[PDB]
RNA sequence: AACAAA
């Protein structure tokens, strides 16, 4: 199946709408505050749109993630937190 | 849904 990185496994989700001042720290911080975070997949690379994938500790920390940061009022936007 | 750009 298709993949980022060698990060195989099912506690993996997506993140899109990111902020002008995105940083790879930011998901060290908050997302781990919410789930522990084993590892980060920022795709902003040229070639097509920016976006992100997010691994959780486990998928049940996941699911709090989503339904913490999904579908957010932003300026102009709205934050996609969800899994694919 | 800013969904593999490994």
């Amino acid at each position: 199946v298709i993949r980022g990185p060698a990060g195989n496994n099912d506690c993996r989700i997506y993140v899109g709408n990111l902020p002008p001042d995105i940083r790879t720290k930011d998901i060290e911080d908050v997302f781990s505050k919410y789930g522990a975070i084993r590892d980060i997949d920022l795709k902003n690379r040229r070639g097509g749109p920016p976006f992100a994938f997010v691994e959780f500790e486990d998928p049940r920390d996941a699911e709090d993630a989503v339904s913490g940061r999904d579908g957010y009022d932003y300026d102009g936007y709205r934050l996609r937190v969800e899994f694919p």
